[PDB]
Order: structure tokens, then sequence, then C-alpha cells
């Protein structure tokens, strides 16, 4: 937790950041949000692919026509502002744009405005203390990801997560660390809160957005790092069983970073440990914050 | 609006009913809710199909495994309690069960509890002041309803409504009063916040739940009233074009009650006015609150 | 062929009934049509379910918003007029409403009118001189019927038949008399030019319109006749293999009347002949024109 | 209109180019056609990708097994002839091969032949006088494109256009200039009479033929011009929402040439004007008719 | 195991019932089989719905065109013989028709014949010693049932069971007793080796064959017993979540007879024990073997 | 046929290699197998891509969790052993891993083991003595391939072939030599027993595994050979009609090697003969056994 939360421009004490129970988003899933990480690097506290995240936040809101009064630059400034205000050097940031207290009825009244929050706070490995190192055990879920043209899966919206709750909770109830969901066609989509990658014969594979997968920013970074490392990348639909035949499997995400998947549905992947290509990518990723990996794309935004 | 809102057992002043901005449901659409109407009848203030609604609220929570500490009877008592406390004789009630301030991450921590709210307040015709009388103009949306086995459509959950927002807002932007959505198969599903009925050759038609339609309680009541009136009812999949060939078309819902649809995509239905069968059902429905229609199923719960 | 064709309100000799090659319908399938039969009866020449066919014609046009200047009564008089002008007592009637010479570009110019033709002529059994009596060999096509919400299959429009051509020609090229098509879901739809019926344990089955089957008027009469005969009817989705397990199988249509199907894909149906139930239904149908079957629905329109 | 139309090997006068009202294609949509443009250029009148179009015309007929007695070069010579004979230096050409007066019944009799017509005439911007410059407002339709294996969308056949009528008329009735359709999967297919392109981060995107999109000749030309300009091209499935996130959006076609799309469903694309990449491509395209763009592929067939 | 097995017309000893390892069915899953139970009753040993099973065995072979040289009565006599010869009064019978040693290559050579085997042996409760009484815990599988028109699910064929292996083994590995599978549409199909029934508000529900469910003989018997008891039955598509909302849930099958399902995916069904309606049906079922339930349909074939 | 068959570690004379009729695989399609060819070469007898085939065998088993006691090296030695024991220099090898006599009930008892067979024998061209040289006539089947996530199509398992039987037998009954199946989406999948390739404008196309196509080892070698030849390869979804527009079409498989397809559904492909590109590829393939083609990948395993 932390001392302050940026709320519609103001730095509000954490406990005072409250909204009415009749706020639209509590009843209709009408909000869009982001996950952003601030790392303690060789260059000091830096926000990873900051602009990319605020840009996606805007894109998500645009799809639903949620009015956003803050520009991308102003959102970035607020983000850096809230990190410094809480005196954090590393943290997870949660920007949230939502339809507030505007009356009942799924359709908000014409002229309404959205409320915006940006909370920063320390947050450990999404999948566990040993996850990044030893990998996790995944399970293919019995629940499928949203079908195309129902609820936009390119958008990171609150309502989307009922699905992730069903997928993620099932895996956990059965003793697994994360669930992998298939789209409505029976092909691999993504993890409950991560994108899915496969490594086969030295080539990196990952499903396209049209497989109902979120256009992950970690995913995109990985694809770019891989090309820098001379690793071929193929964005293509993947069969459910490809998970059992792949040489390596790993998940990506802002919270999950790069987490090796050592088994799927109880079937061991490779030697049951982090794969060689997964390790190259993982080191190349965390090397961005030690200076070992040259930031050629401009992904480290100085907090100050 | 009103003076009080029932909140976790307590009667809280409306303006004091607030939750933290880090409440789970604001970020992940993790809530289930209901729409219930209290009518000023010949028997005094009565809650229409009260138990049925609280039962559905419980069912929705069960599907997502949201822990609910209140029993159906206790929820009903709270509902009647909040109506009387606000001294209302007619009103719309909004029970809401949601995952509150329990930490970030789509999967709530083991042992967590849900927060529950029940707000009562006057609310007019969902589709307009002239809707019930003259009917409304509907449009078939370009957005489809959630596919089976993605997010349960039998559950009335907050996250579901991103879809209803897209469907409903599109119709309104194009000058229509409500949008009718098709499921992922191209068949009629339901309205953004209503169930859809068709009348053809004296027979009543409506899509099954498997057409991604909510198991409406108004819908169910209509099917029962129709059988009492000697009207044949067929719950079956319906083609998109059946809307243009039906003799009558109408939508049903707690907020929308029974609203005639005089046109679809600009094509006039019948004489462009309330249809004869729609009128019989509408009169039989509102007759429940004047004593004209005998309450044979026990649908009027006395508020007191 | 015959001597005269009703063309926009006037009797034109057959040979002079022509249209410009830049007629819309020739380039964009923009026409709707019907198939009607006139039968010799105890009441003299009678058109079978005349009004129902003209109503469907009107419905097909309505779906595409093709403006139709003729009323249903006017089209009915014109049809009876062409039957008499050609000195026919029995015949096949082909009404055709089509977008004419209005310019290129799929969307016709505002304020356009449609051209209308009604040709009547003798036409033998749709599937053969021995079809009604001995049955036919059918084949399940490798081409599927139009998917829901692409082109309305409840409409009888010209453009629809490219599919019928693919399905029908494939059956014929492989040695069969007619093809049966499956919908995009893999279930039985209809024949290239007729509806499909199955008989099993004394019960009659036929796919609903949502299985991409045209709402056949013959189909409808058979269902109504069957109920009179005390035969149970079930309109439901049917599996492809149900064709091989049915006790009987037959096709219905204005042109094909009631044609038994002795085999499907080379697999013999029942004894390989017109089954007993198909027989009961066929005698009841043709009985309408002898008076042996009472015309309880008012299906025989006298030509005079 | 013009003065001559090529009709079955002979240059007949416009007013004489007629066929019987009982012509097959008028009742069953059994025709295949093309759209070709003749441009006035720095080299006089030139037919754009003349052979390619006549080849597709042949390909379309082949899929439906429509017999074609003319060779590609004879059609090309006839086309060139119609342009000259009518004294046009810029025009739109419409070759049409159709099943004519061969008798009723969807299956044409063995040994029949097709009638062939080729009309040429002046035709302006398909989507408006200001289209090419300012861009147009597009709408995603509520009607879907033909599903795979129903009616081959690889072929340009008359019957295909009932769908294009529904898609295009809907957008026009709602105040847009063109409608974009999704396939039965919920992915972007194509415009009612154009192919769809998106530009994102400098890369050009367009759906594959398997997304129920016609293998456009303008589309193919653009892909080739793009690569020549060093612009990366990706033929891949695209989500419905990608239309709101693309930096640029444009439609391609013979009639529509290269038309920018400044907004989709009311959501502004980029700056609301022609984007930079669409600009380069459009200039390269029209540069062919001035010599500025070297015709490296031989896409210009001099009329003479 | 037992002492004799009927093999191609002769009662061979168990140990001699062998076929070559190059038998077609061993490599291509080309066999059709059945499951039948012989019960000890108030009338001695009786084979339940004996003829029905042998008829389905024939139907299965017919779909795949496997030649069967034995008539239904010869199979019935052989079955009765195997039971007697082995001195059993209660047992499980397994008739199996398979393509034997006819050479490699999926297509058997013209004129081949099938090998037929019929083994009888004592087999207890399919889902456990406590199944029938206490009910079992079911799990919805992550594997889907065969899609329509791929491998006919109306037939009980060997190859079909790779799917049942995946569905059933997954539930068992996760600590459940049986897995319930959804079809490719996301709707309930059937258990890995049983049909699925739900009870809601006194009405009995079960998916149709078109939901990729086998036309179970126990299922059919239950529908008939239900109607006799005045219980309404609805054969209709069912949503995945309906399993959590049903008042009662149970599985049917020859091996599993009538087994209550006390929980699905860990969610308790009703009171967590056999429900009242499942109770009535189960008693009516087993009442057949005591005389309590009058065999009104002739489902008991005395062994003698 | 031959003299000996490797059976669980020992050479058994062909005639004595038998199994009990209660062997699991005979009743539930529970086996996985391979097809391998041994060729006479300049290096003497050589098994083509031997290890790759045994690896796939292992992969097929892994997917179903069938326990396999033999290592890949052990299976390879056994295969070479049976080739020599039978005095063969060229031959077809059939390894078969199957669940044996372990009891009835789809789920085998914990701790079970699988039986393994490896038969080697001479086998002529899969599709005919003139197939490789003159090509074959193919037919698009009316039966579709297994849907994703039902039965893994990446596996070569016995149960899979019920589908291959339906597709292959249908082509053969209608006068063709092989059938081509479409997946549940309506796109080209593969032949009943081989992968499908198309050639268009010098580019080679073939469906990905997600089109329900087996990851053919011949397919893989052709793609690798093609790249050596400087031929561009595109693994992508293909439309059904693309078969009629391709310049060339051929099938690949261990048994069928490289078989040109001269016609599809009676529509001639190219000149009606082995196209030039198919030719280049075919000569490169067979060149491997003459040495004319350098074995750069290590595909020739010497039998010795
Ligand atoms: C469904 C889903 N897919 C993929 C991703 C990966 O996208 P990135 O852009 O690379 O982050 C996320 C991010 N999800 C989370 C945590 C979700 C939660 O709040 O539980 C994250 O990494 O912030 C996600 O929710
Ligand atoms: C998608 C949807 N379908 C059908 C219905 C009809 O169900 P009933 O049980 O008969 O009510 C509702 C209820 N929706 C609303 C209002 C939604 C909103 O809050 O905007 C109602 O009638 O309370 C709904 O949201
Ligand atoms: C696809 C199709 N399905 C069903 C029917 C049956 O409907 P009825 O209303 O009972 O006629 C027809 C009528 N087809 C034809 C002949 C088609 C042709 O002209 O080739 C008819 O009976 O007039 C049809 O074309
Ligand atoms: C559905 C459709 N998609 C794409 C295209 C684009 O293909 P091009 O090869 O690049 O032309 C066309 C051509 N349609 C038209 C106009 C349709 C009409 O006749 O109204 C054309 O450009 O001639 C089309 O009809
Ligand atoms: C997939 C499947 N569904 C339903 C049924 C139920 O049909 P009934 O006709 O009522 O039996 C069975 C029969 N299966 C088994 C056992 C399967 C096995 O061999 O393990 C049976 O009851 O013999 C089945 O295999
Ligand atoms: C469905 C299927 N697809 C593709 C292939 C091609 O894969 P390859 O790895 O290149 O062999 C085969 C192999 N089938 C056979 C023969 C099947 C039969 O036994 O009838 C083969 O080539 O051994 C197959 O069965």
């Amino acid at each position: 937790k932390a001392d302050y939360i940026w709320f519609n421009g103001e730095m509000v004490r954490w406990e005072d950041a409250k909204v009415h129970v009749m706020s639209h988003a509590l009843h209709y899933g009408t909000s869009v949000f982001e996950g952003i990480r601030c790392y303690d690097s060789h260059k000091g506290p830096v926000v990873f692919r900051h602009r990319e995240h605020m840009q996606r936040l805007h894109d998500s809101a645009k799809i639903y026509r949620f009015p956003v009064s803050q520009s991308i630059d102003e959102l970035m400034e607020a983000c850096r502002d809230v990190i410094r205000k809480n005196n954090l050097t590393s943290a997870y940031i949660r920007p949230l744009i939502f339809v507030g207290d505007v009356g009942m009825g799924v359709n908000p009244p014409a002229g309404y405005s959205t409320d915006v929050i940006i909370a920063a706070f320390p947050w450990g490995a999404y999948l566990g203390a040993e996850a990044l190192e030893q990998g996790i055990d995944a399970m293919v879920s019995s629940w499928n990801r949203a079908a195309p043209n129902t609820i936009p899966t390119a958008a990171k919206a609150g309502g989307n997560y009922l699905s992730s709750l069903l997928v993620g909770s099932e895996a956990r109830r059965h003793g697994y660390q994360e669930g992998i969901a298939l789209d409505v066609n029976g092909y691999i989509s993504e993890g409950a809160g991560e994108n899915l990658f496969e490594v086969k014969d030295g080539v990196l594979f990952t499903p396209p957005f049209t497989s109902s997968a979120l256009p992950g920013i970690t995913r995109d970074a990985i694809i770019k790092l891989a090309k820098e490392l001379g690793i071929e990348v193929r964005e293509q639909v993947l069969s459910r069983e490809s998970l059992y035949l792949a040489d390596e499997v790993f998940m990506s995400g802002t919270a999950a970073e790069i987490t090796p998947v050592r088994s799927v549905d109880g079937i061991q992947v490779g030697e049951g440990r982090c794969g060689p290509v997964t390790k190259r990518i993982q080191q190349a990723f965390f090397g961005l914050f030690t200076g070992e990996t040259e930031d050629k794309w401009g992904w480290l935004d100085q907090v100050n």
C-alpha cells in the first residue's frame, strides 16, 4: 500500500480515495485500466514502456467512447508525480479510468465525464516467489476467452476480467499456478493475466491478437528483444496440444514479467526447468535495468 | 435518489455509502447485481417476484464463487427494510454484491468476503415516457453477445455490461431507442437490457438462454401469463430476419417492463403500433398491480 | 414456354418479354421470386396456397427493401389472368420481382422502382417422371448452405441460388438426382430446391428455419396435414447421419411436390421405396385436388 | 450509357442489348462479372490490369462451371473495341458472363452456353466527388460476409451481391458513405465493394482471402506498390476494434480506387484526413497514369 | 474374464479369442461396439433393452458401411448364449464388430468382411461402489466433444473413444469421478461414458443428439419412465452454467445405470445428495428388475 | 506381408503375431502409429527420416499419456532389425503402440503398460501404379476433419482414422482416387492420408497444423527442399475454391510420397499433368536416394 493516490489531478491520501457505491463501474464493468512497472535501475527509478501503456489506456477508453480529459503526456506526468510523492524507487502502477457516479442504467448520460485514478505501490512476482527462477505449473482451462466482436479483447477493460477470474481461479483450485485459456475456436489464446509463448526448434511462437489475446506490451517487447537476439519469431495460431510438444513454454506480462512454464496439465515441458531460449530472453529483459541490455527503443522513462 | 442505502446490514445515509477506489469490482468487473421493482398496488407497496430476484442474485454469485454471507430471506428482509426506510411506495431496487477492497490481482485472496449494497429509488420507464404506450424503434447491433462458455450469460454480473454498453450506445447514436443483439451464431439473442419476444400468427416466440440471452424474470412471468391467457409459447432460436416478418415485436425487463417495438432497422412492424397480443400481455401484466389479474403464482411480496 | 407473360401490368407475348442486359438483377442477384402450381381439380383449375406465395414474395422484397407497387390482391389477379390468357388449367407459375435498368453500382438510386414478371407454363415433376412414384437417390453435398445473418435464407431471392446450383449440380454430376446440403454447423439444412423431412418411429421430423432452410409453403402444408392425420411432428435440428437411420425420408416443394428419397449417399432408406407415412401424407396432399381431402385451410384458389 | 455494347461476339447498339426475362441469371443470380477502368494517361487511354481482370472473370466462371467460349485475348480485344467504338479515353468497363434463356430450374441443361456482354461508360468516384481527397466516413455493418464453403467469395458472381446490398445500404441509410463487413467469425472482411487496408506504426495490413474477402486486383496492386516503396505489408486476420486503433484506414477497388477512411463508426481515424502512408500509396498509384510511377509490372494495356 | 466368448458364429474359449496384430481396427479405430447389462430379476436373468442395443450396433456399422453378416436375432441369440454358457445371471455384455486382418491402408479392400465378438462378464458400478447411492463429483472437461459431420457421434465406434479417454482421464487426474464434456459450441454434451440429465423446478432436462451426445438407450428409457411418472421432459441445448443452477444432476448409461451427481467443479448440487426426482427415476428404473415397475415396453429379454 | 514382426522386443513369425480380442485398442481406438519407408539407395538400404518418425510416435503417445517403455534409439534399432530379419532392402514400416488386454472401460488401470509392434513389408505407391507419374483425380469430401481441441490432430492415433475412412471411401465410391477434407471452418485441411500442397505463381502453399492437418514429415521435408530450390513457401489457410485456381496441386505422405493431383472435383488443374514445380520438388526428393540431391539434413538412416 502507499500514502497517496492521484485522483482527478489531486494527490489524495490513500484512505480518502473513495467513490460512491452507485458508481457506474461497480455495476457495469465500465472502466479501463493498465498495469505498469517502475524499476530501480542503473539509471534510477524508471517506468517501463510508460508511453506505450498510457497510449493503450487511451485506446481502451476510445473503443468504449469513455471521455478522457487527460492527455497521454499529462497522464505520464501524473504517474511520475504519484511515484515520487510516495517516495518509491520500484513499484507497480495502476492507472484506472472509470465511469463514476452518473446514475443507474448501462448507458451513461450525454455529457458525462470519467474519473481517473493512478495508484502506485510495491508488488512482488505475480506468480510466486520461485516463479521467475524455477517456472510454474500451468493448466489448460475449461473456460474460453471472449469471442471476436463481443467484448473487444484488444482493450484492457474491467469487465473483461470476469473471464480471467474463472480461468485463473480454476487453475489455482486444481493446484496449478496459472490457467491458460483457449479461444472459442479451440486454439491457444493467453493466460488469465499473461500472454503465452512457445519455443520449438529454436523458434519463438505466440498467438496473434485475433486469437482473443491481449496485445501485451511485455509480449511486444519480447518479440523485439528476440529479433535483436537473432531469434526467429512467428505470430501464429497455435493448437492446444502444441503446449505438450513445445521445447519450452513461458508467460509474459507486466506483473508476471517473464515466467517459465515447466509443465502443462501435468505434462513436463522439456527438462522441467527454465528453457535455454526463455533464459536468453529473460536475461535480455532484466538486463534493460542493469544497463547490460542497451535500451535501443527508448523503453525506460525516467521518474526522476 | 434517496436518503438511505442498506450496506452490509447497516442503513447508511446515501452520501456515506462509499468504497475505496481500489475495490476489486471497479477494476475487474467482479460484482453481481439485480434489478427489482416495487409497485404501488391495490395491496399497497409490493416487490415484484422478490424471491426470484434474490435467488438469481445468489445464483450469479455462486457461478463466480463469490462468498455471500446473507441468506435469501435476509436479503429480502433488507430489501423491504430499505424501501420502508426511504418511505417509498414505488421504486426500483438495486441489490449489488461485489468484491471490495481486498488487494489487486484478479484472483481475490482466500478467505475474502464480499460487500453487499441494496439501494432503492424511484425510476421511470427504461426506454422513455412514451415507450410503453407507443412502442420504440429498435436496431440490430453490429456487436454480438458473449459466446457460450466465455462469461456466463445466465449470470447477471457487472462485467457483462461492457457488451450492453456497446450494443445500447450504438443504437442510441444512430437515432434508435434500443439495440437488439445477435449471438455469435447470427441468431437473435436479446436487447441490451431486455429480453426479446416476437408474435407471429397468434403464437409467442422468444429465444432460449442458449442464444446468449439472460433468463429474464419478466420474460418468465410473460411466458406464464401467456399460458394463462391461452397463448401458445415457443422458446426457440430465431433468425435475424424473423424480426421483419413478425406480426408484433416487444421487449421485456424489470426496468423496461413490457415495451412494444414498432420498428426494427427502420422497417415497420405490423401497423407500427402496439400489437394486439402485446397489448393483452401488457394489460395482464399491469393488471397484477390493480387486482385485475389474479396473482396465482405469488409474485407480489408485501413490503409493509 | 407459353404464349403470354404478364409484364408490369400488361400481357406481352412470350418472345417479346425481354430486358436490357444492364438490368440490376443480372449483375447483382437483386430479385425475389416464387414458385406456384395451378392444379386441375374437382373445382376446376385451382392455384395451391396462392395468397401465401404472394405474401412470401412480398416478404422477400421487404427484407431487401425492394419497392413493390403491386398489392397482394393485384398480384393474385394477374397470376390468375396469365393462367387463363395462356389457356392453362394446370401449370407452374413463376412471379419475379427484380431491380431493372437503373444504373450500375450495387445500391440502386433513391426512388427506383422494380419490374415484375409472372410467367405460367406446364412443368413436369421437378425430379423426374418416376420421382413421386418410385423415389429418388439423394446425396449430401460438399457445399454448405448460407450462414445465418449473411444473406437471409427466409427469403426466396435470386442471388441465393448460386448455392443451390453448386449443391444440385454436384449431386447430379456424381450420379444422383438431388443434393441435400448441411448448414455451416454441420446439420441437415435442405435440398438444393426443396425442404427435407425424415420419419422415425411414426414421428415426422424437419429442420427449423434457423438451420438455413427456406420456410417452404409445401413444408408448412405437410406439417398441417400431418397433424390432421394424427401424426406427431417435430421441427428440430437433425444430424447428418440421421439420414442413414431414418425409417423414411422425403423432399417437399412446389415443383417437387412430395418426392420420396429411397437412398442417401448410396445407403438405402427403409425398404428402398416410398415409406408408409410418406404415402399417407402424399395421398392426403393430392387428395386436395380430388376432394377426397377436405380443404379445411382454404388452400385452393379457383382460377375460374 | 454509351452507344455500343459488345454482345456475344458482335458490337450491337446499346438499345438492342437485351435478353429474355426468363434468362437464368435473372432468377438465380447465375452470372460472373468484372469491373475495369480505362484511364487517360501520359500514353493515352490505358486499361488497368486488363488481363488480370479477364483472368479473374474466367476463374469466376470456372468455379461455377459456366462455359466460356471466348479466350482471354478475345475478351481483351472486345473490351478495347467497346472503349474505342464509344470514343472514350477514360471509363468504367463491365464484362458480364451469364446463364441466359436456357429454361427454368436452378440446374441448367447439359450443353448450354453463356451469354457474354461488355459495356463501357464514364463512371466517377465510387464513394463521392470528395472521397479520394478528403476520405469518407465508414460504418461496420450488422450483416456478415458469406461463410467459407457456402458461396465462394473468391469469385465475383452476381448472387454474391445481395450481401453487398445489405451491407452497403445499411451504412448509407445511417448517414455513412460505405459499410465494412465482418466475416462469420467476427473479423474484418472487406467493404461492400472494396477491400480494407489499415496502417499501423508504418506497416500496411489487410485481411487474407480466407477472411471472406474478394482477391481484389487493386488490393494486389497496392501490396506490390507498397513493397516497391519499402513499406512492410502483412496479410493477416484483423479484429473489428483494430479499425479504431489503426493510424490510417483506407479502401481499395476498381471503382473506388484508393479512398481514405477518415472515421469508422463515428470514431476519428488519426487526424481525420488522409494519412501519410495512404498518401504515398495513392500518389504511387495515380503516378502510373502520368509516368511518374514506372509501370514495372505491365499493368497498362494501351487502348490505341 | 469368463470362460467362453462368442467369436464369428462359434463359442470359443476366452484364451482362444485372438486376432492378428495387423487387424484394421487396431490401427484405424475401425470398430463399432455396444454395452449391455444382464440383470438378475424377479424373473431370473434378463437382458435390458437387448434388441435396442443390437439395433444400434447395426446402425453404427451401417453408418461406416461395415458389412454385418449376422441378423439382429442371431446376435441376440449369441448374446443369450454367451451369458448361459458362462453361467452368469448378472453381467455386462460387450458385442464388438470390427474390420480385421484385411491389409494395411485406411480403406479396406472391396468385398471384405468384419469379425464379430461377444464377451460377457460381471461388471460392477461404473463410477464406484458408492456411486448409485451417494452420487459422484463431476468436472467439466477442457476437451470438447467431436463436432457435427466429422466423426458421427450417433454411432458407438471405437475411434470415438480417444475423446472419451481425454475427457475421463482429466477428471480422474484432478480427483473427480467423471468428466462432463461440452460440444464445440460451448454447450453441455455428455459425460465421457454417460448421458447428462438436469432437474430444474420439477422438469427433467437433457441435451439433444445434435449436442454431440450419444443416443443413449438408458437415456431414452429414462425419458419414457419419466413421462410415465408424470414428469415433464425437455430435450434441449443446455448451457455450461446450468450445471451449477440445476436442482438435481445425474448421469445415465448401461455401465453407470443412473448415477446422481452431487457436485460439479466443486460446486454442490442441491443438498449434495441424491435429489427427489433422481430418486423417483432411479427407483422406477431398478423397479423393473423386481416387478415393482411394470415392463410396459418389453425392455426385459429373458435369458432362460 | 513378410516372415517376421517385432513384438515387444522379440521377432515373432508373422502368422503368430496376434492379440486378444479384448485388447483396449480394438474397442477404444487407443493406439498411436507411424508410417516409415526404407529405400534402396547408393548407400544401400536407408530409412527416410527415421528418428523424426519415432519421435512423432513418442509425441503421439505423450499426448494421450500412453506409457512407452522403449526409448527412441531402441525403437530405431528394432525397426532396422525387422527390416533385416525379413531380408528387405526397400519397404514400408508400421510401428504400432497400443493399449492391450488391460480390461474394459475407456480409462486403463493405473500402472498399465502398452504393447508395441513393428511390421515391415513391401508396399507399392499408396494411390496407384501410375499415381506418382501421371497424377490423380481428387474430390473434396462432404465429411469434415476433427475440430480443434476434440481429438488432437497433431497426433497419429488409431481412433483418428474413422474420419479418414469416411473421407477416403467417399472419394473412392464416387470414382476418384483420393479425398481432400475441409476443416470445421470450411478451409482446406488435408487428404484422408496425406497433406495437401498448392502451387500458384511459382509459390508453394500448404495449410498450417491449425487447419486440422497432420504435421506430415514428408510435408516438412518438401518445405525444406523447396527452400533449397529457392522456392518461396507459405504455410497459410487456404480456401476450398483455391483448389480450382491453383497452377498445380499435389499430395505428400510417407506412403503416397509426392503424388500430383491432375484434377479436383472434375476440374482440371493446370495442363492436367504433373506441373513443373511439383516436378522440381519430386526429382529433388527421389534424388536423395541416388545422391543427386545432397542429404544436407541427415535424413537417410542406413539399415546396414
Ligand atoms: C488477460 C491479460 N493478458 C495479457 C496481459 C499481458 O499484458 P502486458 O501488457 O504485457 O501487461 C495482461 C496484463 N495483466 C496484468 C495483471 C492483471 C491483474 O491485475 O491481475 C499485468 O501484468 O499488469 C492481462 O490481464
Ligand atoms: C442483458 C439483459 N437482458 C435481459 C434483462 C431482463 O431481465 P429481467 O429479469 O426481466 O429484468 C436485463 C435486466 N436489465 C435491467 C436494466 C439494466 C441496467 O441497469 O441498465 C432491468 O430491467 O433491471 C438485462 O440487463
Ligand atoms: C432452397 C429451396 N428450399 C425449399 C423450397 C421449397 O419451398 P416451397 O415453398 O414449398 O416451394 C424451394 C422452392 N424451389 C422450387 C424450384 C427451384 C428452381 O426454380 O429450381 C419450387 O418448388 O418452386 C427452394 O428453392
Ligand atoms: C465485395 C467486393 N470487394 C472488393 C472489390 C475490390 O476488387 P477490385 O478487384 O480491386 O475491384 C470489389 C469490386 N467491386 C466494384 C464495384 C461493385 C459494384 O458493381 O457496385 C469495382 O471496383 O468494380 C467488390 O465487389
Ligand atoms: C460417450 C457415451 N455416452 C453415453 C453413453 C450412454 O449410452 P447407453 O446406451 O445408455 O449405454 C455411453 C455408453 N458407454 C458405456 C461405457 C463406456 C466404456 O466402455 O467405458 C456403457 O454404458 O457401456 C457412452 O460411451
Ligand atoms: C491424415 C494423414 N495426413 C498426413 C499424412 C502424411 O504424413 P507423413 O508424415 O508425411 O506420412 C498421413 C500419413 N498416412 C499414411 C498412410 C495412412 C494409412 O495407413 O492408410 C502414410 O504415409 O504412412 C496421414 O494419415
